[PDB]
């Protein structure tokens, strides 16, 4: 159907690796729609506040975590859930 899609969204990308009796594991990867014309959409209308910048833009950072420390002692923070935001005040 499609002809051209960008990458992923952001998210978690269940680490089929990783996986887990009960979790496919993790570690949040995609790229979080932020443009100066998104998608035609139709839902948003709440709030909402857009502003990103050049360079490195918002993100998703594990709300929560089930970190499940793999190989060599990785840590796919077992996302549980992942929140889209800024990314230079935490974690660094």
């Amino acid at each position: 159907a499609p002809d051209v899609q960008d990458c992923p969204e952001c998210t978690l990308q269940e680490n089929p690796f990783f996986s887990q009796p009960g979790a496919p594991i993790l570690q949040c990867m995609g790229c979080c729609f932020s443009r100066a014309y998104p998608t035609p959409l139709r839902s948003k209308k709440t709030m909402l506040v857009q502003k990103n910048v050049t360079s490195e833009s918002t993100c998703c950072v594990a709300k929560s975590y089930n970190r499940v420390t793999v190989m060599g002692g990785f840590k796919v923070e077992n996302h549980t859930a992942c929140h889209c935001s800024t990314c230079y005040y935490h974690k660094s």
